[PDB]
RNA sequence: CCCGUCUUGAAACACGGACCAAGGAGUCUGACAUGUGUGCGAGUCAACGGGCGAGUAAACCCGUAAGGCGUAAGGAAGCUGAUUGGUGGGAUCCCCCUGAGGGGUGCACCGCCGACCGACCUUGAUCUUCUGAGAAGGGUUCGAGUGUGAGCAUACCUGUCGGGACCCGAAAGAUGGUGAACUAUGCCUGAGCGGGGCGAAGCCAGAGGAAACUCUGGUGGAGGCCCGCAGCGAUACUGACGUGCAAAUCGUUCGUCUGACUUGGGUAUAGGGGCGAAAGACUAAUCGAACCGUCUAGUAGCUGGUUCCCUCCGAAGUUUCCCUCAGGAUAGCUGGAGCUCGCGUGCGAGUUCUAUCGGGUAAAGCCAAUGAUUAGAGGCCUCGGGGCCUCGACCUAUUCUCAAACUUUAAAUAGGUAGGACGGCGCGGCUGCUUUGUUGAGCCGCGCCACGGAAUCAAGAGCUCCAAGUGGGCCAUUUUUGGUAAGCAGAACUGGCGAUGCGGGAUGAACCGGAAGCCGGGUUACGGUGCCAAACUGCGCGCUAACCUAGAUCCCA
RNA sequence: UCCGGUGCGCUCCCGGCGGCCCUUGAAAAUCCGGAGGACCGAAUGCCGUCCACGCCCGGUCGUACUCAUAACCGCAUCAGGUCUCCAAGGUGAACAGCCUCUGGUCGAUGGAACAAUGUAGGCAAGGGAAGUCGGCAAAAUGGAUCCGUAACUUCGGGAAA
RNA sequence: CCAACUCAGAACUGGUACGGACAAGGGGAAUCCGACUGUUUAAUUAAAACAAAGCAUUGCGAUGGUCCCAACGGAUGUUUACGCAAUGUGAUUUCUGCCCAGUGCUCUGAUGUCAAAGUGAAGAAAUUCAACCAAGCGCGGGUAAACGGCGGGAGUAACUAUGACUCUCUUAAGGUAGCCAAAUGCCUCGUCAUCUAAUUAGUGACGCGCAUGAAUGGAUUAACGAGAUUCCCACUGUCCCUGUCUACUAUCCAGCGAAACCACAGCCAAGGGAACGGGCUUGGCAGAAUCAGCGGGGAAAGAAGACCCUGUUGAGCUUGACUCUAGUCCGACUUUGUGAAAUGACGUUAUUUUACUUAUUCCGUGAAUCGGAAGCGGGUUUUUGGACCCAAGGCUCGCUUCGCGGGCCGAUCCGGGCGGAAGACAUUGUCAGGUGGGGAGUUUGGCUGGGGCGGCACAUCUGUUAAAAGAUAACGCAGGUGUCCUAAGAUGAGCUCAACGAGAACAGAAAUCUCGUGUGGAACAGAAGGGUAAAAGCUCGUUUGAUUCUGAUUUCCAGUACGAAUACGAACCGUGAAAGCGUGGCCUAACGAUCCUUUAGACCUUCGGAAUUCGAAGCUAGAGGUGUCAGAAAAGUUACCACAGGGAUAACUGGCUUGUGGCAGCCAAGCGUUCAUAGCGACGUUGCUUUUUGAUCCUUCGAUGUCGGCUCUUCCUAUCAUUGUGAAGCAGAAUUCACCAAGUGUUGGAUUGUUCACCCACCAAUAGGGAACGUGAGCUGGGUUUAGACCGUCGUGAGACAGGUUAGUUUUACCCUACUGAUGACAGUGUCGCAAUAGUAAUUCAACCUAGUACGAGAGGAACCGUUGAUUCACACAAUUGGCCAUCGCGCUUGG
């Protein structure tokens, strides 16, 4: 046999991300004294499109805390943000869509996005268009907070983690059908070299476990175990179940 | 009939070979072995080295407790370690005698039987340091032993084996390198793409309506939309070409043509890796694993080739074992080397004779067992069958026909043994075996006898060493299995071909004759004598008349 | 070496508007402008000056020619392959085809005959696929204007029916 | 006053010509497949294959999923579930049934099995034992849009037929909705309808469907297609049936000028022969040199057959093959320190939970207000798309003074942690166990009337083949063997069996008992053969010779081993009064080396510095096994394929044979109203043929191009028609049988790739065959038979299918010969002739007349002669008609 397609991606080469026209990483300010204790005011200058990213981005200008200069930032735009709007980041920032607050200051039931996992990591959760996290409860004793992630999982994060109030703008993107291979071509042209996909059963045995045979068929269970080595781990990896998700399974 | 070649079989419609020159294939080396030559000999070897020396890679000299091989073997080992020959044949010589003679001598070699050393077993008087010594006495056991050494060095042929290993030849495997100037895909930066057709949303005007909204005309120019130029691509003619213009082109005809579009340059991915809208595609005319060098003269039970002359001898396709069936080893067949003897008194023979022994095929047998099988006849006692009758069972004597796996009997052919000096007789002796018993058994000594104890032949007999080739067979008379049969397949005895020409069968590997140095003469074999074509249209009798191509010679058509 | 006209004309450049995207379509050198006003002259001679004019200076390497039916690659002076710029008149919807001007060129070894077979291009009485595996090949249709246009349909088409 | 070019209409006019050249859709009715656009095997496959939007499933919350990496690290990721990664299906519309037993995947963790380390015990110790003991496996649950699967028999309703219904075996579930002789149906050219004059085709139906079926997606579907298929209209040189025109070749010349190929060569018939000769045998024959063509032959060239087989050659691929491996999971030790508590074991000490931060790991930043304590406030910036830096001010020293330079406040103090998280876990290193076709290496017997499948003829016994010693083959024939037995072994004694006859309550064909006859007709473990009667059989008694130690011999055979057997010797025993017998089974089969392991035996030998005791190593004899049985450790596939070879061996022709196929004869039971033989020929029996198929394997594997059709010639006769005749159950007409006879002819079509077949139609007739199953350098390429692709069945899979389907490069002649024509030669030259010999050709039908005649009850119904035409064929020819034009002859006409 030869190295299968799934194995060739890890080496990089022609499978690296297409990032030539990207505007840069979108993240909160670096945690500093101003945000830990009070609040810092910023102004939205423009809402821009980032190739490969559905969610729009917002350029925000801040006054540097101790240097005579402007401080430029790039935030994942929340639904409702507009140019010329004042954005407040810090512990004492008011609860309004667009402001960035620590989870400690956000009451239960609030909708937040770009939630930090580690205090100061500048945002890792709920960053895609139309996605958000829901604050469940606070634990003053442990100093931790419970939030519901877009996938429906509940996670414990320290109360110092920051989050932007509101949901990510651009929601409803995936509802529209593409209708065309060309539209998919343009979508993935600015993401990475992952499209089109050739089915394993259409290949020869040399390059895929599903290949070969006088009929197109897998010939063995497509569910493969977790510990299968690379090149053997194709199909439904460590599937707890298969088939149509009916009843409580699709909850 | 063309050579070479594999082959049961080649002039072959089996392969190599257009022609000439030159080159072109059993070698070198290590080990061992038999044989032969040479030296010395219970020894032998100058081999590492030293002393020297043709001013010198030679030659010459040196082995003082060197070393190798030999001089002693047996045992796993601890250990022990050759008491030193008897006999039947036999070369040569000596004496007598002049016989296929009789005595003495008895080497080499062979047969037979003891003894000695050791492993194993067995045995133990008398001693001893308690485990040893050994008076005597052993064994269907075992040994590459002993019983007055034969080795060592060296030369060369041949043979086995390792190596490039007679020469040339794989598909592969490994190692280390080089390519993305083609092509595949991503990325960066540029460039390129007539004229037409359809007429989406939005917009204007008019008309209808209670409203909702509806209708008509225009405007507008949407789209992996249509026709189509360039570009890109490549469907058909299965057209041309097919030693081409071209290792993919040419002609006409075709697909697509604002997009998943086309294209330049830059840049990234490298060989079990890349890349792949996926054809195992593509990765520089190379891809179901590229290219280059090396390992490498890779290995081949397989194909091809393998170089002068005469002379002599001269095969095998069979046995056993083998992951053995295209191979190998083994035995047989063969050559070379001899050696031991012998000269007709031969002790030999693919032959017979005499005497004697075994056999179960051919035939025969069923009126003999076992099995198969036809018909009547008598008795009809007793059993069943049916209607006293009656058929069949039964019993007796007969009768037709049979057998590779039936048989009383039983050939032909073939098989075994014997026909003297290794015989016989007489008198003695030995024994632990044997017997009631010097009774037997075998052996030993002495003496005597033994015209060779059927025929024929005997270009003689015996013994050993080393080694080649071969281990595909085929044909025929006869016996014979499978098969309808076969120029089919498989066995038995012999011959033949293969390896072999020559005369005859027109022609033919096998049929008939017959086997061969180079010639002259003579005569034949098989076959022939009208011509072809050497020899009669010879001398005799009969048969045949074919208007079907009358008929015309084993195998044989 | 002069005086005018004309345009859904062609090539290039620019302007402005609109359509399209789950596609929004580089960077840096360099240059310009701005906010701020530390510091600085003169009592009028100094200071400042991106103004005008005058004066001086200008490295290294490439530069011929072909760019292709003969200068590149394909073993060749090979009907193949190889990026791009300029683009006249007529016919016509048209950088279609056909003809012409500028420029280029007659470079493909020549001569004589006019058999078969061939290759390429044609035509054909009457019949009209009977040919053949099969309408292969060829023929027929073709532009434009007007009229007219079915089944079916995802209502968009089908349709140049 | 100046304007450009679009549209509409009218008159006139030409031989109805006018998009006049150029340019430039054929159209329609349907089936199959794929939605579409797109992409694909550069140089044989453009497609139904790939992709696609849509749909569905799976993993993953960063201490992560997937992947790369020798290591360090890295890709996804400038990312964060509307995301990334891994799969299947394949627009829309309608749907997507049942099965979790099997194979996977997965969840769970009082519970068997389960490694190293560690722990305990015993021992002089090496070591041994026990306990404890991770993951995994096992056990239990889930999961089919995971791999996949989804059934038989019999009865049964007012004619039959059918089976709602009932009975019964049974599965994890028994194929549901649909669909179908389908690109899926063997039978099959299925049945019915439709299309045609005729249809193996097409379409629509029917369905117990060899072997349909639901995201291995089922059923549909507008639009689209250089995709497969059928029909209709138009159109035509595709054809009937060829003809002709132009150009360039060929041809001839000047100049220039190769190559393939070549044993020698080149006329035939038959024969024999390696079974298909240019050479040989016997014949026919045979006359210099040369030109243009031609494809019969040279089993022509091109290439050490790619098919098939063999080899102790490979390679790609697969997996339930053997042996391994990266990775990954898991445990121990290490990194690795500081505490506490609970519990447990013996001041130490295990286990569990938890605390500490400095090791270690991670996150953030241009390391920019961290920790503590004070002041202050109570119980520092948020209507606005501006601006924000380098300190004002106060206090206080120096001062080379009203100007410079410092200090402290403004701007709290203190703290030797840049900020945060996890934390002795994780991580790293080492070993241990599990998993591991992701990956590596390798294997995948032999015999064989080719190989495979089957079988075992591979070790092995009896009878026979086997030809009266021995030996003797086949995938010959009929059978047997891998065991069984403390007796079924040994020995002694007594007894006699099978069967039959005649007798005895129940009792009979057959229970038990009595007498008689009884050569074995019984029994003796098993196959068969042989052998045995006071026994080798049967019943009893005593017993272990089924024992120990060698050697020898036989069978096999190389005169090796093994197995088996036999005769002795030396011991110890059994049995019998004793002789004697007994070393397994009455005899002929019933079995196994080296190495290794294990056991038994010998107050045995060695552990090499000397000893002792363990342990180990030897000597002798057995046991654990190799059945491919003289004894490797071993699964597939290749249609992507490779190499060495093989005509030692298959797939053609030819050759032998002729069972089978085809054709023919003899006898005469019977049929034929009567009547064996006009015409037939049962039961038997004798042949021929090589146009059937088999059998064989002789020729060819350094290659003889492998179906059919087309085209073209020749040959055969076993005669379909035509000429001449005989026979009849021959009145006529028609028909049948037979004779001479191969001169002439034997056709046009639908369906099928076909050969074959079948139908329609015509005809005098629509006979049968050969020539390497004639004929591919003659064509064609539909089929078969490479590589792409689809279905069904089969297989875990790679893949397989004398199953279906669709797309798939057909090369070379100029050599010799043959044949066709062309010059020349043939003794000066020319004209006119003769002539051997060879070739050869004509053919069939119809009408009229005979004649409504002969004949016949009637129906019906001929023929010769003669006349006039026609068919097939042949050889010529162009007056006429028709065809061809570059007469480039004349005219017309488009664009320039
Ligand atoms: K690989
Ligand atoms: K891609
Ligand atoms: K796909
Ligand atoms: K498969
Ligand atoms: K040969
Ligand atoms: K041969
Ligand atoms: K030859
Ligand atoms: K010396
Ligand atoms: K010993
Ligand atoms: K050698
Ligand atoms: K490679
Ligand atoms: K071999
Ligand atoms: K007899
Ligand atoms: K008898
Ligand atoms: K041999
Ligand atoms: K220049
Ligand atoms: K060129
Ligand atoms: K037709
Ligand atoms: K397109
Ligand atoms: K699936
Ligand atoms: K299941
Ligand atoms: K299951
Ligand atoms: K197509
Ligand atoms: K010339
Ligand atoms: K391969
Ligand atoms: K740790
Ligand atoms: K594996
Ligand atoms: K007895
Ligand atoms: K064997
Ligand atoms: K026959
Ligand atoms: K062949
Ligand atoms: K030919
Ligand atoms: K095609
Ligand atoms: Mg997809
Ligand atoms: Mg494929
Ligand atoms: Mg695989
Ligand atoms: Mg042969
Ligand atoms: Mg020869
Ligand atoms: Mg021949
Ligand atoms: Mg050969
Ligand atoms: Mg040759
Ligand atoms: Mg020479
Ligand atoms: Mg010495
Ligand atoms: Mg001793
Ligand atoms: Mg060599
Ligand atoms: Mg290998
Ligand atoms: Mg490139
Ligand atoms: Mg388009
Ligand atoms: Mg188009
Ligand atoms: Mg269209
Ligand atoms: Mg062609
Ligand atoms: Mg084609
Ligand atoms: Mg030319
Ligand atoms: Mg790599
Ligand atoms: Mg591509
Ligand atoms: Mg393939
Ligand atoms: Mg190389
Ligand atoms: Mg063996
Ligand atoms: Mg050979
Ligand atoms: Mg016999
Ligand atoms: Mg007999
Ligand atoms: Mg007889
Ligand atoms: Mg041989
Ligand atoms: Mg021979
Ligand atoms: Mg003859
Ligand atoms: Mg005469
Ligand atoms: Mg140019
Ligand atoms: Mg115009
Ligand atoms: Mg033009
Ligand atoms: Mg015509
Ligand atoms: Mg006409
Ligand atoms: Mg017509
Ligand atoms: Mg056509
Ligand atoms: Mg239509
Ligand atoms: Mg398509
Ligand atoms: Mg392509
Ligand atoms: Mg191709
Ligand atoms: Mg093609
Ligand atoms: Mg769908
Ligand atoms: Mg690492
Ligand atoms: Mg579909
Ligand atoms: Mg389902
Ligand atoms: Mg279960
Ligand atoms: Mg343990
Ligand atoms: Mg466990
Ligand atoms: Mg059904
Ligand atoms: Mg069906
Ligand atoms: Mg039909
Ligand atoms: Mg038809
Ligand atoms: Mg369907
Ligand atoms: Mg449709
Ligand atoms: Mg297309
Ligand atoms: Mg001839
Ligand atoms: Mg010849
Ligand atoms: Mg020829
Ligand atoms: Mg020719
Ligand atoms: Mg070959
Ligand atoms: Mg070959
Ligand atoms: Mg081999
Ligand atoms: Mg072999
Ligand atoms: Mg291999
Ligand atoms: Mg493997
Ligand atoms: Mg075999
Ligand atoms: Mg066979
Ligand atoms: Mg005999
Ligand atoms: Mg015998
Ligand atoms: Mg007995
Ligand atoms: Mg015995
Ligand atoms: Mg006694
Ligand atoms: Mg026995
Ligand atoms: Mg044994
Ligand atoms: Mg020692
Ligand atoms: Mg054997
Ligand atoms: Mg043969
Ligand atoms: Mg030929
Ligand atoms: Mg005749
Ligand atoms: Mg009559
Ligand atoms: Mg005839
Ligand atoms: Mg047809
Ligand atoms: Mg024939
Ligand atoms: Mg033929
Ligand atoms: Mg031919
Ligand atoms: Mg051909
Ligand atoms: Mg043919
Ligand atoms: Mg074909």
């Amino acid at each position: 046999g030869r190295v299968i397609r799934a194995q060739r991606k890890g080496a990089g080469s022609v499978f690296k991300s297409h990032t030539h026209h990207r505007k840069g990483p979108a993240r909160f300010r670096t945690l500093d004294f101003g945000e830990r204790n009070g609040y810092l005011k910023g102004v939205i200058t423009e809402v821009i499109h980032d190739p490969g990213r559905g969610a729009p981005l917002a350029r925000v200008t801040f006054r540097h805390p101790f240097r005579y200069k402007h401080q430029k930032e790039l935030f994942v735009a929340a639904e409702g943000m507009y140019t010329g709007q004042f954005v407040y980041c810090g512990k004492k920032a008011t609860l309004m869509v667009g402001n960035v607050l620590p989870l400690r200051s956000i009451p239960e039931g609030a909708v937040v996005c770009n939630v930090e996992h580690k205090v100061g990591d500048r945002g890792v959760f709920a960053r895609c268009s139309g996605d958000y996290a829901i604050v469940i409860s606070h634990n003053p004793d442990n100093g931790t907070t419970r939030v519901k992630l877009p996938s429906g999982a509940k996670k414990i994060v320290p109360s110092g983690c920051r989050a932007m109030i509101g949901q990510v703008a651009g929601g409803g993107r995936t509802e529209k059908p593409m209708l065309k291979a060309g539209n998919a071509y343009h979508k993935y042209r600015v993401k990475r070299n992952c499209w089109p996909k050739v089915r394993g059963v259409a290949m020869n045995p040399v390059e895929h476990p599903h290949g070969g045979g006088n009929h197109q068929h897998i010939g063995h269970a497509s569910t493969v175990r977790r510990d299968a080595p690379p090149g053997q781990k194709v199909g439904l990896i460590a599937a707890r179940r298969t088939g149509r998700l009916r009843g409580q399974a699709r909850a």
